[PDB]
């Protein structure tokens, strides 16, 4: 399909140098065959293949200084050339030279005036997973991020923009962001900045956003590239005093804390798909601020939170413990047939004074429910259950307003929604907080991998069983009356939390002892076992990252309450400017000691 | 509100150096703007702030020589300078740039009659959790902690006191042992005991106390400074013979053991909560001290007291076995009502020759109960444990003497608080010591935090469960009756401890059997293997420091024996003096090889 296709465009190009003999001296430099050639009849000077190539492009891919140049004075009409189908659409060997670090036949392209402007807009310099290199669309782009510290000082000389965006809007600094050698990568974001020294006006070339609006400040926290966000603090600090050992030192707090209707740099870390962007969370300004916002305002309202939810909750639970059941209407259809009770009816529900206290709680508990998803249906994993608590009320609000059969079972669910979501408010500690990541990574790593294997082993095991139960009295180990019933027996002998099956008592049916023999060795010892092997793994897995892991839940917390509260009962953190003299920013001081 | 305001009073002293020029160049040396202004007006030379800094002190501050010097000329009647407001209350800016180490100014400042006695008692120099370095109240404190050799040399040429304790009674070698670089608090210890090469009366320095009464010896034990404490016990030792690879050597123990009425070293090691205070228990003197009180005199108690317990165990488990019970007087209220037996009454109680015989046994339990009291109220957890059993014989006593209700109760309590203080004697065996750690770790550590995620999961699923069995039949599966007895089963059915509920025989009822499939592979395999992965990791962390943490145990028990037990019974341990002549102190002889 595309992979396969983009195989054979590398092949068919290995075809069509082989064809023509002046693609094939291109590529090793025969230049007996190359002024052969050129002395002859005029023979196709600028003939394409699939892709578009030219024989300036080959003795470029293939690092032919001789050979390029004689091509030089034999067509000197050709350098300005879009290579162009599609795929490579936009590239100049101007672009190849420079990516191979080819110094002396950039020279000879800029001495025929070359062309550094060229967009390579060609699919093969889209930054995608399929491309593994993104380097920009310019040849400036493709000079600083190959570190090549000649060619760059050579090309801004002959005209190359230092501002010029790709067709994603990101300038050269965001482009050395990007790159995997985040070392050789700060060396070369020095020297484009160095030569910015014209031209402060219209942010000046560290403030320029993308089409995202991500500075490079802001865009080396979402991408995890520590070592750049390091290094672009370093402009946004101030030294304050230096008393002995100690240091007070302001951070800058303009693009790391939420200035307005933007998005904040706590709010990008939050929410990306990297892993890596979780470890600019304890950086120097960054650990300080939200442990200032955790302890002075996001704890204590975190906290009435979790209390006024546990009270609801409590008022959720006393009325359906308290639901309206009477004794039934009619009687036995069958001796299995074992309720002595029914539910009752709304028009004798609310007779005694007692019933109308009981639905004041009702009242608080839908109206809760009806503001839960008015905050939130405007809009993690407790999102989910908290919305499928609100609908559990609303489900069984309006089974009761037309009086109808089965409340039991959308209140079955909204108990264990409903006291689960304290687990949330675990996070608001720092010894319980981790612990429902562990539940997580239990159930949707551990559980749902060898919960296929396990469903297996019941299914085998289980139709295995029912045969032997079959044809039997089905009161005497009838843990076997119906493949439901033996699905619910083997899964909980699987467990080992009912008894293994014995009667003692009769002439036993002969091939089950032999069979639960074999269930037992491999179900309760071998399988069940694997997966608390599994989920050891898993704790400690947890465990031994419990504090980054915690903190990641504190910066999601602080910043969704940040962003639903009003404004006048969330001070901005830090301590203003334009009455101590700064500007109009908003600092933070941190006072340490070496 | 405290951090708060510490940081506005940081960037107000910002805003008032923007205020006053002469201010400003204090701080970035512009000698012409010095001079300009000296050679103006008047212009406040001596104007406070919030703080009450002077222009001297942020020259000094902000480490400017030559701002300062032109400063002096102009000024000469500032340098005694108390800045004064509440929290600087006290430092010079010749506490300055000692801190700053700046030897150039401080020469100066001792040109112009420098002040080396001035006793920085502001708030910002207290030893305080909050304050992050406590150098002292005075210069030579401040040279010393600062490894600041020359100026050190140098202060006390001009009159610094090495003997002139702060508003906590430490001398400049109890503030040495508080720093956090030990190695070099060492070279700058002797330096200062060099110079007290005078002054050999009334304590010569490294006997001198704190208002706490601890010495530079005993207060390195106390704070766990084990480097600094290696040191001392060179002076406090003798060599005394070296027959080949042996040699002998006595340890001095007059500061270590217990010299009267005084805290020894033993004793304040222990009642610390300081963690690195417990590495001291193991030195060259000390290991050997313990070893010799726990084998020769405090192994051989323990055992005896732990005998003597273990029989009034028995005296006590025997009598509460034959307690006054008889055949009911009224009959059953209820078929559930299923006593068939009621407590006897104290007149009918001694009737026999057999129950004269029980109440001595009681008279051995009663006055075994008095007897603990006397001893431990006029004062670990079995200290709480103790006093908790002889708080439960002396309320069954009381209800027994008006012959009243449940007498069980108190004595349910009583025997498992009776047995498991045997598990206190335990740490008289160097193979059962920390078990005893490891079962406090385990309840204070893993499940106190862990125990409300899974309390939360009971009552999510115990409602769940009980609106289930509410409308049924309650002796078919009846495990849930009541919300107490949901709280009771769901704790049984977490822990897998009861069977896991089924019927098997009726219509069972359908919601049930989803719910209790959600709840067993959720509670009794990923929450209950939880906890057993967590206690797994305390019992390695246990074990793995268990030779350490059985010793802590003895040094506990042969302190708290020896303090309560007569001196006639304990006698000092060592070898005394004044007749090998040595002195009147008490020595102990070790003997090793190398
Ligand atoms: C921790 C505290 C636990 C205390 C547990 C108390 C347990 C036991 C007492 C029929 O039965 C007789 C009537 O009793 C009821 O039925 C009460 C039904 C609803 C109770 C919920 C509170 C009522 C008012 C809601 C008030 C607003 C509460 C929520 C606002 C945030
Ligand atoms: C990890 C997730 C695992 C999911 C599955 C775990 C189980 C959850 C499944 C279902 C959840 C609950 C729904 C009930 C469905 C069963 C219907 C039934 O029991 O009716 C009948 C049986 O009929 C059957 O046996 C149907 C089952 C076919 C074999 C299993 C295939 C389904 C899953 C496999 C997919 C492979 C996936 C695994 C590998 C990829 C009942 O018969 P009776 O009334 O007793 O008749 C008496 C006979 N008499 C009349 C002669 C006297
Ligand atoms: C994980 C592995 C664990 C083992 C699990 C087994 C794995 C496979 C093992 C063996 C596979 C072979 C099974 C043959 C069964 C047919 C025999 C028969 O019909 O029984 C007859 C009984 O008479 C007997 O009991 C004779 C003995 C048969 C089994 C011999 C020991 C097998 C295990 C040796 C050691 C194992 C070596 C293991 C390797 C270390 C008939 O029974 P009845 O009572 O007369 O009446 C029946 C009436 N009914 C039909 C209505 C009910
Ligand atoms: C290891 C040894 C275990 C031996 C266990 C013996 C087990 C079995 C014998 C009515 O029943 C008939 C009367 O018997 C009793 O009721 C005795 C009740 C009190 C027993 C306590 C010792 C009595 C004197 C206390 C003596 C002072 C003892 C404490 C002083 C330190
Ligand atoms: C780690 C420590 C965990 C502590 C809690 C663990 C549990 C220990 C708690 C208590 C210990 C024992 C005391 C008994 C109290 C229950 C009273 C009761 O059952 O009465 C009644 C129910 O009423 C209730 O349901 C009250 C419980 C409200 C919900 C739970 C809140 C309390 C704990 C949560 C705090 C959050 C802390 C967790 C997160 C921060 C009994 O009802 P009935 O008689 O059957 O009536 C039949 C109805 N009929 C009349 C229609 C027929
Ligand atoms: C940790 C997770 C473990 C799973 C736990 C479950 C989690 C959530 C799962 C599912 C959520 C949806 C629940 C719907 C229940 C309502 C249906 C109903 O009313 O039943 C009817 C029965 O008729 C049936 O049995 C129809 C089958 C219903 C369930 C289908 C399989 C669900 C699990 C598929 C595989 C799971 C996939 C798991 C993912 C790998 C009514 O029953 P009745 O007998 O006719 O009479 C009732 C009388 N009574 C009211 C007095 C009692
Ligand atoms: C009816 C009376 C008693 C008023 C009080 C009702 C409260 C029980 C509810 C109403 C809606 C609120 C909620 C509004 C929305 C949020 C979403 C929040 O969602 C998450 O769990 C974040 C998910 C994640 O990050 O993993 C948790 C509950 C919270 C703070 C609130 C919890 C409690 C509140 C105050
Ligand atoms: C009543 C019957 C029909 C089924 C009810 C069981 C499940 C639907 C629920 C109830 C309790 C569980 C939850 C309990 C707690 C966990 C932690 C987890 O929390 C996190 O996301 C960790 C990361 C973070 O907290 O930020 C999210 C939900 C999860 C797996 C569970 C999701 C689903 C579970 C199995
Ligand atoms: C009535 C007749 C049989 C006289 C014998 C009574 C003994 C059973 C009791 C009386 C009070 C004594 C106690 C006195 C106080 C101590 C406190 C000691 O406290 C602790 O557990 C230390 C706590 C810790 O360090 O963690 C334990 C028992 C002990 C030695 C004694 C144990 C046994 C003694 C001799
Ligand atoms: C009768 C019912 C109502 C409750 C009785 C149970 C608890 C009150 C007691 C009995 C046994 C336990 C104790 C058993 C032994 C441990 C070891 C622990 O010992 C230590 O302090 C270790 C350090 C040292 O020994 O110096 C202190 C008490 C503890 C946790 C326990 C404290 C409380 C427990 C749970
Ligand atoms: C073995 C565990 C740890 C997990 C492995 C896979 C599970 C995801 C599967 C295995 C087979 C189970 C099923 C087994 C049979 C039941 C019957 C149930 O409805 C009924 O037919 C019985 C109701 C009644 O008896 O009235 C629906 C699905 C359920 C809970 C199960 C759903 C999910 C389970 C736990
Ligand atoms: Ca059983
Ligand atoms: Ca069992």
């Amino acid at each position: 399909s595309w992979a396969q296709s983009r195989d054979e465009q590398n092949l068919l190009q290995q075809k069509r140098i082989w064809e023509s003999p002046l693609l094939l001296a291109a590529k090793d430099n025969d230049v007996q065959a190359l002024n052969k050639l050129l002395k002859y009849e005029d023979c196709k000077v600028h003939q394409r293949g699939a892709m578009g190539e030219t024989a300036l492009h080959i003795a470029a891919l293939y690092d032919n200084l001789e050979a390029a140049m004689v091509l030089m004075e034999a067509a000197p009409e050709l350098v300005f050339e879009p290579m162009t189908s599609e795929l490579y659409e936009g590239q100049t060997a101007l672009h190849i030279a420079v990516v191979n670090q080819n110094m002396n036949l950039v020279r000879a392209l800029l001495a025929r005036r070359a062309s550094v402007s060229a967009r390579a807009t060609g699919t093969a310099f889209r930054r995608s997973p399929c491309n593994l290199i993104y380097f920009g669309e310019h040849p400036l782009s493709f000079a600083a991020c190959v570190n090549s510290e000649e060619i760059v000082r050579l090309l801004i000389e002959h005209g190359a923009d230092i501002r010029a965006q790709d067709s994603l809007g990101n300038t050269v600094l965001h482009i050395l962001i990007l790159q995997p050698n985040k070392t050789f990568a700060c060396q070369m974001y020095n020297l484009l900045l160095s030569y910015d020294r014209h031209g402060d006006h219209l942010q000046p070339l560290d403030l320029v956003p993308n089409h995202q609006g991500l500075t490079p400040f802001k865009l080396a926290g979402v991408e995890g590239n520590t070592v750049m966000f390091q290094h672009l603090m370093q402009k946004r600090k101030h030294t304050q005093w230096t008393y002995g050992p100690l240091t007070s030192t302001l951070y800058d707090l303009t693009e790391i804390d939420s200035s307005g209707d933007e998005q904040s740099l706590l709010e990008l870390i939050i929410t990306t798909k990297k892993r890596e962007a979780r470890q600019i969370l304890d950086q120097t300004p960054v650990k300080e601020l939200v442990s200032l916002k955790w302890k002075r305002y996001g704890r204590p309202y975190f906290c009435m939170l979790g209390a006024i939810y546990l009270l609801y909750i409590i008022c959720f639970t006393m009325c359906c413990i308290y639901r309206p059941l009477k004794p039934r209407t009619n009687n036995r259809t069958s001796p299995r047939d074992n309720t002595l009770l029914q539910q009752k009816l709304l028009q004798e529900a609310y007779m005694t004074p007692k019933d109308d206290i009981r639905l004041v709680g009702e009242l608080v508990t839908v109206i809760g429910a009806i503001i839960i998803l008015l905050v939130e249906v405007p809009d993690g994993p407790f999102h989910v259950l908290i919305i499928t608590y609100a609908f559990m009320v609303l489900v069984t609000m309006v089974m009761r307003l037309i009086s109808a059969s089965g409340e039991v079972v959308p209140m079955s669910f909204a108990l264990v929604l409903g006291w689960c979501n304290v687990m949330y408010f675990a996070r608001g500690f720092q010894m319980l907080g981790p612990f429902t990541i562990m539940i997580q990574k239990m159930i949707f790593g551990d559980l749902m991998r060898f919960c296929w294997l396990m469903a297996v082993v019941i299914l085998g095991f289980a139709s295995a069983f029912y045969i032997i139960f079959q044809t039997e009295d089905p009161e005497e180990l009838g843990h076997f009356y119906d493949y439901p019933m033996a699905l619910f027996s083997t899964f909980e002998l699987f467990l080992t939390i009912i008894d293994g099956p014995a009667n003692y008592n009769v002439d036993l049916p002969f091939m089950y002892s032999i069979t639960y023999a074999a269930f037992a060795i491999i179900a309760t010892l071998l399988m069940l076992n694997l997966l608390i092997a599994m989920m050891g793994d898993t704790h400690w897995r947890v465990a031994h990252e419990r504090d980054e892991l915690w903190r990641a839940q504190i910066v999601a917390t602080t910043v969704m309450l940040e962003r639903k509260l009003p404004r006048c009962l969330w001070p901005r953190s830090g301590i203003c400017g334009r009455e101590y003299g700064l500007g109009d920013r908003w600092f933070l001081r941190v006072e340490d000691r070496q």
